[PDB]
């Protein structure tokens, strides 16, 4: 169907096309500079000017102006002192406004985006956020609504964020697709590290990577990855780009990983397929790798997580792509898992799968939660669609 | 092979192995051993000493050995057993899962030591499994870890022969430190053999 909002946008003939707002810091994070690179389109007039103004609330802190000259791209660098850093604990927000204004000063078009000051980088095998190691207490938030299918609205989104922050969840992985555009805005506003996931999934194909190695699907995969990256680069909450969930490790994933690392080098790129340890992955993210028991499968083994840490020539950090299946009265071994997470420095938590129960309301007229196969559908997967920490109507499990 | 260097009782441990006035003596005690025992093929790992404290003399001697005979890895346990003066990380009595975080000389769990950031050198246990009489406990646990973890490559069960001297009452009876009137001594701590002094199996 059409499961998201349909809008109508009107722009003048000359308009602002694209702009990427990056950030770099010094050693002590006291001094930082903002790169509000901006592009435009249409007829180019010498009198055209752009202005990037940084407002800490109602008060303007830093600003800059520059004419065009790429003849349609202009670079602005704004110095910021003692910036209020951004982290899941403290969602400090800067409202940066980009203005397309005339030489005499009349405003043609103005665009703005919330910008947070944070750094995410990999060194020595640790994921550093603002110079500090991270502890990812994640969750796989599936997009599902009890009475509207996959239609998502602000009330449900806000309530989910509230419940998620009330239980010390400071990480979310949109599974397995980019979420509603306002979701990321609310994530920046409240403070929640997000791991965006490109909509790529070919699990049932035999073998797994029969498609992601054929270079005839590079156009489609590149579209599905690059459009997500371009649309969601500015948000500061999104920390880790993920190229998909176990989609099989071919050559297209290597190509797209290198493209992402070339376009936005400020974010580590995780990808779970092909044993989750290929060259197409910066953050080793296996699925259901047990703590001490070893599961040596052919070509896709599930080591014990500590053994995976102690693999020869392996220095990248490990976060669990999926772990702790929450099937009803479940979430077992959590502690064991959290004991390992707290003991081992390079093991940095996982994403409890999953948040919301994908149950559709069926009327007998008494509503009763149903699963796959109760609508007459076949083939189905029975109650395997019921793995939520809360019910569909958000009653806590 | 282990060079005859031991200054455990000195306070602090590396008060001597950092003073460059002892470089002559330490260099003699290391280089003469290396030169005398290089040809033998059985000798695989040169060890510069047991926890003698990590100063600068150990770095100098390690580089000298690696320059003279580059066919053998050099292990040395002192200074946390993870310094630049050691190719084979060899801690003493590092437990399997329990962690022992001592100041400046901690005893990580061996798996954590394996999973330390920026650490790629293999780990062999310099000493482990004290065989004090009816002891050799956790051996299995230890051997389970050794077999599971590829970069953990076993240890050296301390120790082989019981250092017991024969005392006559005329019936010979095995004695330890302090039974000859010696003081200070360390009682029965000299009795850590897998076999007796006359090689009767424990």
């Amino acid at each position: 169907g059409i499961f998201r909002d349909v809008s109508l946008l009107h722009k003048p003939t000359t308009q602002i096309s694209d702009f990427h707002v990056a950030t770099r810091f010094n050693d002590d994070f006291s001094r930082a500079v903002l790169e509000a690179e901006v592009q435009m389109c249409g007829e180019l007039r010498d009198y055209l000017r752009v202005t990037v103004s940084l407002w800490q609330g109602e008060t303007q802190v830093a600003s800059g102006t520059a004419p065009f000259g790429y003849a349609d791209r202009v670079t602005l660098r704004l110095n910021v002192e003692n910036p209020k850093l951004w982290s899941a604990e403290i969602p400090n927000l800067y409202r940066a406004v980009v203005e397309l204004h005339t030489a005499d000063g009349t405003l043609i078009e103005a665009e703005a985006c919330d910008v947070g000051f944070r750094e995410v980088r990999i060194e020595n095998g640790l994921l550093l956020l603002n110079g500090k190691p991270l502890l990812i207490r994640g969750v796989n938030r599936h997009e599902h609504h009890p009475l509207h299918g996959q239609v998502m609205d602000e009330q449900t989104m806000v309530q989910d964020i509230l419940l998620m922050k009330q239980n010390n969840f400071n990480a979310v992985r949109c599974s397995h697709y980019p979420n509603h555009p306002l979701w990321y805005t609310l994530c920046d506003r409240y403070g929640l590290y997000v791991v965006d996931e490109a909509n790529i999934e070919t699990h049932g194909m035999v073998p797994m990577n029969r498609l992601t190695d054929d270079p005839r699907w590079l156009p489609a995969m590149s579209e599905r990855v690059t459009r997500m990256v371009q649309r969601d680069r500015n948000h500061p909450s999104v920390i880790i780009w993920s190229l998909g969930n176990e989609s099989g490790h071919g050559a297209n994933h290597d190509a797209l990983y290198r493209w992402i690392k070339s376009v936005d080098p400020s974010r580590p790129v995780q990808y779970e397929g092909g044993g989750a340890d290929t060259t197409a992955t910066d953050i080793i993210c296996p699925m259901y790798a047990r703590v001490d028991e070893d599961q040596p499968f052919p070509a896709v083994p599930k080591w014990s997580i500590k053994k995976w840490l102690s693999l020869p020539g392996e220095t990248r950090p490990l976060i669990l792509c999926e772990y702790a299946h929450a099937m009803g009265n479940s979430l077992g071994g959590f502690a064991k898992y959290w004991q390992a997470f707290r003991q081992y420095p390079r093991l940095q938590g996982g994403f409890v799968w999953d948040w919301v129960d994908q149950s559709l309301i069926k009327y007998d007229g008494n509503p009763w939660s149903a699963y796959g196969g109760d609508f007459g559908d076949t083939p189905n997967d029975r109650q395997f669609c019921m793995n939520g920490l809360v019910f569909a109507d958000r009653t806590p499990h």
